[PDB]
């Protein structure tokens, strides 16, 4: 009848890559830009993830009076699929999950994240 069978397991980041963070840098970037090209559709709750971190590993989670969801750029952060939503109540929503954690250790995420997104199949 059949004689086949499927299994696949496995998610090992990239190591030789994580440690070094310029190519992570690149990554980050990129894949920031690859949300706001517009050309990966990434759930609207993950793109917010990106953003809230963004803000984070850009100043850092040193701050909650000064660091508003409203200052941010939502629209030179998100793509317009977001900006006419304008998302922004839901990008504080993120940073409050990431609390205080670290510019690398949320960039690191990033990428992997943005690395989750586009998956292969």
């Amino acid at each position: 009848e059949t004689l086949l069978l499927r299994r696949k397991f496995f998610y090992s980041d990239q190591n030789v890559d994580s440690r070094d963070p310029v190519q992570l840098n690149l990554l980050y970037v990129q894949a920031r830009d690859d949300i706001l090209n517009g050309s990966h559709p990434v759930s609207f709750d993950k793109a917010c993830e990106f953003a809230g971190y963004q803000c984070q590993i850009q100043f850092g989670p040193h701050n909650e009076q000064k660091h508003k969801p409203g200052f941010l750029e939502l629209k030179d952060f998100l793509p317009k699929e977001y900006i006419k939503q304008k998302g922004e109540r839901k990008i504080f929503m993120a940073h409050k999950n990431c609390g205080n954690m670290s510019e690398i250790e949320a960039k690191v995420r990033y990428v992997k994240l943005a690395r989750s997104l586009k998956t292969y199949g």
